[PDB]
């Protein structure tokens, strides 16, 4: 019996490894021989731990390694992109015969020629939102102007979920000429037409308009088909028990879970304004803290990071729990005791909240996080304060944070729309949904 051999190449960061491994699980449950390529060394320890648990759960995955010669994650983005065009010997000698190839969206330019020489249908996995991909697709046109970048107050793509993207929501690095992110956007987006398709962890329940505009040509004429293979359901290998038991003693829909991702640390005095606003809200909270970008370099303890003033106020309540570790976020969002999510609006944690029907308080910080926020705000199951701006540009006080939390928690209008998203997320994976329809199409082509 023949085989459908799928090779996967993720990039640095849990925001990229987690959706790739969930995609790998979906393919493995579709009887695909999966080859997973991991560049070494991995940036974070969570990437190290997740891979060791994934390959312990799926030992039939053909794992291939290779070594490599600003931000630590944005640097490994280059050491994979720039250094190792010597990825061809790993891909061109795969047995059983390769059937397809899916690589990270941040590696389009160097991997596109490698993929074209493999003679198999090749795709990208866009870990962010389809609305963000439409921005990535439409970027070469608005940068082509002489008005770029100084004169561009609004980005307007026809038919996407966010019709009017103000300058405030554009990633700051893109507005600066000769930026590393500007170099990548101009180098990759024109090469999108060479691809056989784009896979996005999203579904019609949240980005109905963006998927219809991309596949309708109304964004860029000739774009490859965009397959909404979301929502990526969290698998069992992702879990690594105080937090497990503390949530069992809290009322349902009363804990506000706060996490700003895996690769973002707040400023020390802005971080202390969060805990100030948490206790000022009178609500139970589960706050995940990061003092550094990479979890390996966590130097100082929580008593020194939060300060003696806020530490005195935290333990006086026992109403909330603060940790500075890697937690099973999908295990927290799935708990019935959680009703609110203060999130940096990274697309993985956004779709996860959509999967568990948890309303979101959006606090975007860098990059695409502001676009993903208004994508949620359009859906009616989340709020985000536009004047709070990016991380570092402003000091959001604890009084505003406390208000913004109390605003979201007692707003049942969001919950009524948060469960509707949860209902559509289940229909997306059932028979006839957008994901199962798209997966069976790609499966039949790879034979
Ligand atoms: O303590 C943590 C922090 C993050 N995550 C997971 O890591 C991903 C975060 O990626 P996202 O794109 O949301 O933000 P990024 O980390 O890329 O900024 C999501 O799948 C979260 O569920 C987790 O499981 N535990
Ligand atoms: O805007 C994006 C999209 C990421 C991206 C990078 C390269 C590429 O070719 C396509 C998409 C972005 C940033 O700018 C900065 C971030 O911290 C995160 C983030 O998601």
């Amino acid at each position: 019996h023949p085989v459908v051999h799928v090779a996967l190449l993720p990039s640095a960061g849990m925001g990229h490894l987690t959706p790739f491994l969930r995609l790998a699980s979906l393919l493995l449950h579709q009887h695909c021989h999966v080859t997973l390529i991991t560049p070494q060394p991995t940036v974070s320890k969570a990437e190290e731990d997740l891979l060791s648990r994934f390959l312990s759960a799926f030992p039939q995955v053909n794992q291939l390694h290779f070594h490599l010669p600003t931000d630590p994650f944005f640097l490994q983005f280059a050491s994979i992109r720039s250094s190792s065009h010597l990825l061809t010997p790993l891909l061109s000698s795969l047995t059983p015969p390769l059937s397809s190839f899916i690589y990270d969206m941040t590696l389009i330019s160097p991997l596109l020629p490698i993929a074209e020489s493999l003679g198999v249908p090749h795709y990208i996995l866009f870990t962010s939102s389809a609305t963000m991909f439409s921005f990535f697709s439409y970027f070469p046109t608005l940068a082509k102007s002489e008005s770029f970048p100084g004169k561009l107050d609004f980005v307007e793509i026809p038919g996407v979920s966010v019709s009017s993207i103000p300058r405030s929501s554009i990633p700051p690095p893109l507005l600066v000429p000769n930026s590393l992110f500007g170099k990548l956007f101009m180098e990759d987006s024109p090469k999108l037409k060479k691809l056989h398709g784009v896979l996005v962890n999203t579904f019609e329940g949240i980005e109905k308009l963006s998927l219809e505009a991309l596949n309708g040509g109304k964004v860029v004429k000739g774009l490859p088909p965009v397959y909404g293979v979301g929502p990526f359901v969290p698998c069992e290998f992702e879990k690594v028990e105080t937090i497990s038991e503390w949530l069992d003693e809290q009322p349902s829909g009363s804990v506000v879970y706060v996490s700003f991702g895996s690769r973002t640390a707040m400023g020390r005095e802005q971080l202390r304004e969060v805990g100030d606003g948490l206790v000022k809200s009178g609500w139970r909270f589960l706050w995940v803290v990061k003092d550094k970008i990479v979890d390996r370099a966590e130097e100082e303890g929580l008593d020194g990071v939060l300060g003696f003033e806020l530490v005195e106020r935290m333990v006086k309540e026992k109403k909330g729990l603060v940790v500075k570790e890697w937690v099973d976020q999908s295990e927290i969002l799935g708990h019935k005791a959680v009703g609110g999510f203060v999130s940096h609006c990274g697309w993985n944690s956004v779709v996860e909240a959509a999967w568990f029907g948890v309303k979101i308080l959006g606090w975007p910080l860098h990059g695409d996080q502001k676009i993903n926020a208004e994508v949620v705000a359009k859906g009616g199951w989340g709020v985000w304060k536009e004047g709070w701006d990016w991380e570092g540009e402003r000091l959001v006080k604890g009084e505003e944070i406390g208000e913004a939390i109390r605003e979201v928690m007692n707003d049942e209008s969001l919950v009524m729309k948060a469960t509707q998203v949860k209902k559509d997320a289940r229909k997306a994976i059932s028979v006839g949904g957008g994901c199962e329809v798209a997966l069976q199409k790609l499966m039949e082509v790879w034979k």
